């Protein structure tokens, strides 16, 4: 038993991860086939990232001025091309140990895994999910520019997530594996002020499922409640609206537990108005939302 | 910036893990070399677990008893041999994906990588502390034995770790790579009970180092102490005693934050003694203990 904030092997991610540097800057880039996918703002200068203009940037740049460095194999680089927030520079060399992948755009509540890089070799791996706010609670230095966010699916990567840029609040933001950012935010050095980070709230109830799998239970009560009846407490303390459609996504997990949804919602409801009142659930003291039902059952199932 | 619990990536180990079958029983292996380490309850069926005579069990097991398998490949076992709780099969190839390894005991405190894996292939990789009590809050299964926990050095992977059995307390339990228990367990299924579980003191401290450094700073009081009148205190609270070694160690900290480790402890003495009240710290309502000053320092730095 036990129930641990889990990331996926990284190994397979760990063979495509390359170092791309152009100027001064060097940042991370990901190898899969003959092309090196990298955050575009690798072309830019201190000065330039107030106020960027990546085309007019990017058309003083040839492709002898991107070395891509694949450990100390230095990649010839044949042609490169900007889609969005992304480049994509196309190498002489397949990467031998492309594994199977897809490019997936996430949404907001699922987790994926993120191996932070640093020029091109991993540095480390941690479970991260997409906030509502499209945001993520990461750990980013200067330089981790170009680390991915992935999922695996048996032997399928699918990758998620291109690592941009920090806020002023200390979260994070990125894009996809197609250069769009996740959320209003934009590759430059302005202001930018994610909005308010709600709780995703099927992922409390799943982990409270979890909870009460692994033997934690003080937390159930007597009581039961309607899904209005609970939306109109959770929207005071700042939690997604919950659906049927959560409810339903919640289902194997209350079949096998034996708990009703809406009763475990009166148990939340319950902590929310209450608190921990100084105990802890699954070794923690606040309401865990980075768990997935998919996280809950994978980890509780030994998938 | 940013914080989070971070494991090492794992694809090195990944390249390591195999399964291995005895009987009706299947668990996890690590293939170094020619030689295959699994756990040796292995050979135990489920009526030997209760009082288990490894060396008459293992007496009548031959070579061809142990089906080895990396992926789909089978290895044929040409040599067995039991060093303490585990179990040494030698194969007839060597791993070709051995990377540059140490066999390593940890000491209480210390942290790793713990890769779960079943039948051989991995599931998961998480960061574990060797607590005091020498047992580990993990996440492990039915069939999750042989799954091993690691550091890496560089290139060179330390093999801290292997797992055995979980507690009745839901904690885990597990051997060095050669077989040596930590703690005072064995591998049986009796009534087995793990000590006081105590309170890294120095990976508290760390870790509110690492608190100051991404911004958290309103713990940070007007006071200071004594290391006795800091252990007067910490006892209290089933804290590990601090020593001037411990006071060492967190000295690149303290000279990083500007803040004497003394005037930490007082801080931390106020946290102890009037608790959170409703804050949070690094986004955790409880004082976390498994990040070493290594780790902090590794993290802070991007390594
Ligand atoms: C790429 O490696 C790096 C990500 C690192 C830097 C520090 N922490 C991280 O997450 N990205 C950047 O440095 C980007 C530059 C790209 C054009 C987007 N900029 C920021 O992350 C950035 C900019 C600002 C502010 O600008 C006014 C204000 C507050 C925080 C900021 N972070
Ligand atoms: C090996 O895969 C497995 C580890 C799994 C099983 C459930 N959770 C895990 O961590 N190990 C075992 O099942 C071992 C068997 C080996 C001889 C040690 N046993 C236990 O983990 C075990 C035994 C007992 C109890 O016995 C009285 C009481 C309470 C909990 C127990 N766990």
């Amino acid at each position: 038993s036990g129930f641990r904030k889990m990331a996926f092997p990284s190994g397979k991610v760990e063979g495509c991860m390359v170092q791309v540097t152009c100027g001064t800057t060097t940042l991370n880039g990901l190898w899969l086939d003959d092309v090196v996918y990298c955050p575009r703002h690798v072309i830019c200068t201190s000065e330039d990232m107030l106020n960027p203009n990546y085309e007019d940037l990017l058309i003083r740049k040839s492709n002898h001025n991107f070395l891509v460095q694949a450990g100390n194999v230095q990649l010839r680089v044949i042609g490169h091309s900007m889609q969005n927030c992304v480049l994509k520079l196309k190498v002489d060399t397949a990467n031998p140990k492309t594994p199977k992948y897809k490019f997936v755009r996430i949404q907001p509540g699922q987790t994926f895994s993120v191996l932070a890089c640093y020029n091109g070799s991993p540095s480390g791996v941690y479970q991260c999910a997409m906030r509502p706010n499209f945001t993520i609670k990461g750990s980013f230095l200067n330089g981790s520019c170009g680390s991915v966010g992935f999922n695996i699916d048996y032997d399928c990567v699918s990758f998620c997530y291109m690592h941009h840029m920090e806020l002023p609040t200390g979260v994070h933001a990125g894009t996809d594996l197609e250069g769009n950012f996740y959320g209003p935010f934009v590759d430059r050095q302005t202001a930018q002020a994610a909005g308010t980070d709600t709780t995703i709230t099927v992922n409390v109830l799943a982990w409270l499922y979890a909870a009460v799998i692994n033997g934690d239970r003080w937390f159930l009560n007597r009581f039961t409640t309607t899904l209005n009846d609970f939306n109109l407490v959770a929207m005071k303390y700042n939690y997604e609206p919950l659906t049927q459609d959560h409810v339903d996504i919640l289902g194997p997990l209350s079949a096998q537990t034996g708990i009703a949804v809406l009763d475990m919602c009166a148990s939340l409801k319950e902590l929310l108005q209450n608190g921990m009142n100084g105990r802890t659930i699954l070794g923690s003291a606040l309401l865990e939302d980075e768990f997935t039902p998919f996280d809950v059952v994978r980890q509780c199932s030994g998938v």
